[PDB]
């Protein structure tokens, strides 16, 4: 629900169990009331007022010392207020000054959610969603500035999002750009941020907010690795299962920043959006400009509860895929199997391979095009290695039809190797400086997609390689970080064109099944899941790994989101050995599949791929459906614990890593979550029968461990 | 609910929203298997055995070396079964054998709550209440152990006891015996226990438990200021609201030990009972001795809960008074006023100001007896004195009676001055090991309590002097700690002896409004609370100490057992000055009553206190009665923050006394607890209403502060 009561100024925005508050002051400023528990007050008794030394006032305040944007609590702080803090916006005019002091001008409440354009963006129908729209202005500056805010009841979700209007006849430059600030006047907090590097993404980092600004945020011209665009603000002592919390997730695949801060007055800011480097965005006179959008939610019971609202709201309300609701089909990939060592007729090998395992689909990986026989020449040449495959791509999609096994390929259009056809015909094409030699990365370069024509070329080349037979998959990755940026522009018109040439791919093929990549899990983010439905989460398939990769993408992102196979040992990235089943386990949380040859493997790991596949069948629904919960911390304790439990809380699957090994062992339990306390549970296997309640307080033993790492899945039953 | 499944061997106890559980194993043993969350399962899946080194064996467990009581829980464990961690019950038999190997004989159950010989316990009706007698034995040891249970649906508490009788011919001693044990085969833990010192009690240390012993206790002949006989056992992440804990407490004021283990397989061991130093009680044969009571309780939902828990438990199951459910006379007491420096005439004046104000009663404190102008003399002869008091006892009471006053004294029946008729007629009757010279402490020594004839003569003196005229309160005083223990039956039955004589006295004298003291908080229990409806909580009566002091006394015991008084400034005890305004505040969170000369009182001060009279008589109900919601933790905060809420969450009553000063300070809010989140609240002064979920949520803003120590009360109706 979204109301306004036009006597105290106030707009309310309601969701099942949540209320979010704001108000037009005297002066015209748009201050932010209340985020919290569901509540019908007017919010605006918690504003107060005193002379703070150095926290100056606006003009139209007068002689009242009381009134000052350095202090109070705002949707949208900008730099030209008079506020000192970190801000949202940041305006450098017509005639090169740095202001925007924004003030209410309208507003309109609609049924439906608001969608952005050139963006990905959460949907949802008119019953569903409402949107506020509030236009606020700085006749200064002559900026016209229309904060967004889209409300998703059930899910407890609001959105936002920033279009940027130039109402002046010169020019304008957007400096800093937020989608989404939360001001708290009070509160003590920690800021659960999620930072890794290429194969050991999202390792989850929780610490106090102290005086100062903690920050984060990418200028890869991806979402990136190293830091994804999501924040928790936790209030102090919050837990998987009590306690306040509000998330921010940016609906973005480019550059980001996020900061909290907690101010003089003990104050705390939250601020998510785009990055302030190497974005100086040119607005022409009535020109507009969107900024990407930020999911909030708020739980007032604890993070997994938070965690829960955003997998609802990404599977059903960001994900366009009809593969949210349907079986995916259980995949082979070349890559750890063969790398550039392939031929055609070792395709149809794998393919035949797997087909007597159970699997669905070969994916052929990188290495089929051009001359593409290591990492150091083709990306361009989106023509088919028809010598290396040993006859055509048509030719190779039938033979392995003819196995009856579906089939997907790699692609990775963004990007121009110099010893390429493409890079010798248009040089040019590549994101460079003029004058200057540019970095490399894996020996190869960006292209510029700010340009259509470029853009166009390679879209041109997909198109003919989709179109060589039925291709039920395709992998979409991207190999480096953006440099040599040369405008300030580039960075976010680039991400307008990736976006636009993947509207484009999925529109022409709805079909398909897109998996996006970026070196696993480089753009791991809700931009691409508007998309792609799975994201490959990691280049580092070791188990044991996986299971603090894929605990950290779970704050924020569904398992059905996360690709995940099971690769060879000793693994590829780490060295380590794991068991079949174990990689079988973790693997399971995500969207299952190989990546090996199974020709390498004895006859009882071939087994365990016929039980593994008939197991993640049988529970595919679950995992991918289910609520899920994390049931322990693979960073401090002695297993990695999870599970998904079936919206009626009818069925759950319980799995279990363990991590630590000793001597004389000592006996641990999994504690439960989600279940219905009175109801009782058959667990399948044993047969033995046990109250919900008794599950989540004592939970169950494991057996006793042989081997290191051993790894366990329970399955329970309503009676 | 008590319920016995005989082919399982098991034993449930189900309060209204717990469930505890325990079970004979095949060879025997009483094996504990569960306590918190109400379940119907049967909890004995969360056994596990393995051969673990050196934890051996029963003999009957034969070659089944996985079977060994040094690993399993256990309700009762004893020195003599082959565990070696902290253990319950240790027995010297009669051949000098220390060994106690306890296996089941019989069961009942039974309707109502047991009582214990000679000492105070919970009680309940035959509707409210379920009692577990469980007999187990030792044929060696020749000892026959009776576990008492006792269950309160209502309440969430479950009491334990035991009785423990020698079966053979010779006598055995009793060498340490528990009330209680707790045994957890799994979680991580906080020990919260309150520690102090005379003037400062009751403090509150909280830490995690780590691998070995977390042990208090008293060898004082008393609970004590030091360490109070309270534990809360707070799984790790659990705060005011959220979260498993536990509680011990033990309803009684003598020595005590609680011990916390975690132990070689990372399970966790909790104790509360008797201390076992200058303990070695004598039990002839057929004879039996009794434990005194310990009262648990479980809180899945925090700290706040499990407290509250406690004060109705205590309020109504274990204070006896008809001042539970009263108005109680509000009271000045001469102690702080006069001293020793005081006659008849000082105190009638002090009765005619008090009247003037609207203070109820006087109390005359120590210095009325013998030639007791100090306190070097005069202890054990309690005859009034005459010369100093202008005349009669009874000629004082009735001129206090005509001043519209009730009329209290002070007692110290326990003790013994060397310069007293008493000691001069019967030195041997003191506490002394014959040929030593004995340890003084305020220049006094203790009566031997555990001597009839010695109690006779005291309490006959005490019947004399309060059969002078109405006395409608006693305050009943010890002061100081036992020392010279001469055998090791004494610190036991010296307490049978108090209790005893306050058996007598409050029988003799049923209307009596008893307040126990013991300088100060020195016996501030449960076991004193069964006879005194409220204890002196501390002789710091500075306002700020006493915001910590209150707050640690709140975490087992209701706001109404805690005597708290105005006193003057500078403070008696630290020197420092606070308002009156804020001592009112703080005195209001307990029985509030006054301690000063208000002659030498401003007529603004004395218009303070009538109106604090009229203040706190209004809230008298809702203070007393009220749900009781720590809102601050003043060993960290701000501010030290309390609230009382009505049982139908209608009125709430919301006090806090601000800690910090700084320049330019910020805003403040305090957060309430136990409203309605629907419900709309009119605050009265100010006029503005609130709903609940605004007022839990964002709280609300405290007025600036203009001096240090500020304080604040605010009343909440439901419109
Ligand atoms: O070069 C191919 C290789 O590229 C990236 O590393 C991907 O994340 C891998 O899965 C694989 O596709
Ligand atoms: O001597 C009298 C004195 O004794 C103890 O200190 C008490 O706690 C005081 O309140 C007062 O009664
Ligand atoms: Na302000
Ligand atoms: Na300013
Ligand atoms: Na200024
Ligand atoms: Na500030
Ligand atoms: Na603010
Ligand atoms: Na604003
Ligand atoms: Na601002
Ligand atoms: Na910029
Ligand atoms: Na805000
Ligand atoms: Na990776
Ligand atoms: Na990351
Ligand atoms: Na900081
Ligand atoms: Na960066
Ligand atoms: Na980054
Ligand atoms: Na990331
Ligand atoms: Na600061
Ligand atoms: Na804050
Ligand atoms: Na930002
Ligand atoms: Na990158
Ligand atoms: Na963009
Ligand atoms: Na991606
Ligand atoms: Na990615
Ligand atoms: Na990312
Ligand atoms: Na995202
Ligand atoms: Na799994
Ligand atoms: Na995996
Ligand atoms: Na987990
Ligand atoms: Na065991
Ligand atoms: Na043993
Ligand atoms: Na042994
Ligand atoms: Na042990
Ligand atoms: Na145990
Ligand atoms: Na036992
Ligand atoms: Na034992
Ligand atoms: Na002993
Ligand atoms: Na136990
Ligand atoms: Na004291
Ligand atoms: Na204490
Ligand atoms: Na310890
Ligand atoms: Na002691
Ligand atoms: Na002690
Ligand atoms: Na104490
Ligand atoms: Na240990
Ligand atoms: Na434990
Ligand atoms: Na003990
Ligand atoms: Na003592
Ligand atoms: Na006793
Ligand atoms: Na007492
Ligand atoms: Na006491
Ligand atoms: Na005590
Ligand atoms: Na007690
Ligand atoms: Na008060
Ligand atoms: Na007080
Ligand atoms: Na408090």
């Amino acid at each position: 629900a979204i109301i306004y009561n036009p006597n105290k100024k106030i707009f309310t925005l309601h969701t099942a169990h949540t209320t979010y508050q704001m108000q037009v002051d005297p002066l015209g400023y748009l201050l932010h009331l209340y985020y919290g528990e569901k509540t019908n007050s007017s919010m605006d008794y918690v504003l107060t007022y005193a002379d703070r030394g150095f926290s100056g006032n606006p003009y139209a305040a007068g002689m009242d010392r009381t009134y000052s944007l350095d202090a109070l609590p705002q949707e949208y702080p900008s730099l030209g207020t008079g506020d000192y803090r970190n801000i949202a916006l940041n305006i450098k005019n017509e005639k090169g000054v740095e202001s925007a002091d924004l003030l209410f001008k309208s507003y309109e409440i609609r049924n439906g959610k608001y969608r952005l354009q050139g963006l990905p963006a959460v949907w949802a129908d008119e019953k569903e969603a409402q949107t506020l729209e509030i236009v606020l202005a700085d006749e200064n500056a002559q900026v016209e500035v229309h904060l967004l805010y889209g409300v998703l009841e059930e899910n407890d979700v609001i959105t936002r999002s920033v279009r940027i209007k130039n109402t002046g006849t010169g020019q304008i430059t957007i400096e800093k750009a937020a989608a989404a600030c939360l001001d708290f006047v009070q509160g003590e907090f920690d800021v659960l941020r999620f930072y890794g590097k290429h194969a050991m993404e999202r390792n989850l980092e929780r610490t106090p907010l102290g005086h100062g600004t903690i920050a984060f945020g990418s200028r890869r011209g991806t979402s990136s690795h190293q830091y994804n665009p999501a924040v928790i603000l936790a209030e102090k002592g919050t837990t998987e299962t009590a306690g306040s919390c509000y998330g921010m997730l940016f609906v973005y695949s480019g550059n980001f920043s996020c900061e909290a801060e907690k101010d003089q007055f003990n104050q705390t800011r939250l601020l998510l959006g785009l990055n302030e480097e190497l974005f100086s965005y040119p607005l022409a006179s009535g020109e507009t400009f969107t900024v990407p959008e930020v999911i909030l939610s708020y739980s007032a019971e604890g993070l997994s509860a938070l965690s829960q609202q955003y997998h609802n709201c990404i599977r059903n309300h960001v994900c366009r895929s009809k593969y949210v609701h349907m079986q995916r089909p259980v995949l082979i990939n070349s890559w750890e199997a063969a790398y550039f060592d392939f031929t055609g007729d070792t395709i149809v090998d794998l393919a035949k391979e797997a087909a007597s395992l159970g699997i669905d689909m070969v994916v052929m990986d990188d290495g089929w095009f051009g001359k593409r026989n290591d990492d150091n020449s083709s990306l361009g040449d989106w023509q088919v290695n028809e010598t290396k495959l040993g006859g055509s791509l048509a030719e190779l999609i039938t033979r392995v039809h003819e196995q009856g096994m579906k089939f997907g390929i790699w692609i990775e259009p963004e990007m121009i190797n110099e010893d390429s056809d493409l890079y010798r015909a248009h040089p040019d094409w590549a994101i460079r400086i003029q004058g200057k030699k540019p970095v490399r990365s894996r020996n190869q370069l960006l292209l510029d997609f700010s340009r259509k024509e470029v853009r166009d070329c390679v879209f041109d080349q997909i198109c003919v390689v989709l179109d060589q037979g039925k291709i039920d998959y395709v992998k979409w990755d991207m190999n480096r970080s953006m440099a040599d940026v040369y405008a300030g522009n580039l960075s976010y018109d680039y991400v307008l064109g990736v976006y636009d040439f993947m509207e484009r791919l999925c529109s022409r093929y709805p079909d398909l099944l897109l998996e996006g990549c970026s070196g696993g899990g480089g753009r791991f983010d809700a931009g691409m899941l508007y998309y792609s439905p799975q994201i490959w989460c990691s280049d580092n398939t070791d188990a044991i790994n996986r299971t603090r990769i894929q605990y950290g993408t779970s704050f924020f992102y569904p398992v059905s989101a996360m690709g995940a196979h099971v690769s060879a040992v000793p693994n590829h990235q780490t060295g380590r050995v794991t068991s079949f089943h174990t990689r079988g386990v973790t693997a399971m949380a995500g969207t299952f599949g190989y990546e090996l040859n199974p020709a390498l493997l004895s006859d009882e790991e071939k087994q365990q791929i016929r039980e593994q596949i008939k197991t993640y069948k049988k529970y595919e629904t679950l995992i991918n459906e289910g609520t899920y919960w994390r049931l322990s911390d693979p960073f401090t304790d002695e297993i990695a614990a999870w599970m998904s439990v079936s919206e009626e809380q009818d069925h759950a699957l319980v799995s279990v890593v363990r991590l630590m090994a000793e001597a004389n062992q000592a006996t641990v339990y999994v504690r439960l979550r989600g279940l219905k306390p009175d109801a009782v549970y058959l667990e399948e296997q044993s047969g033995r029968q046990y109250s919900g309640a008794a599950l989540m307080h004592a939970g169950i033993p494991l057996p006793p461990f042989t081997e290191e790492y051993e790894a366990y899945q329970f399955a329970f039953t309503e009676l």
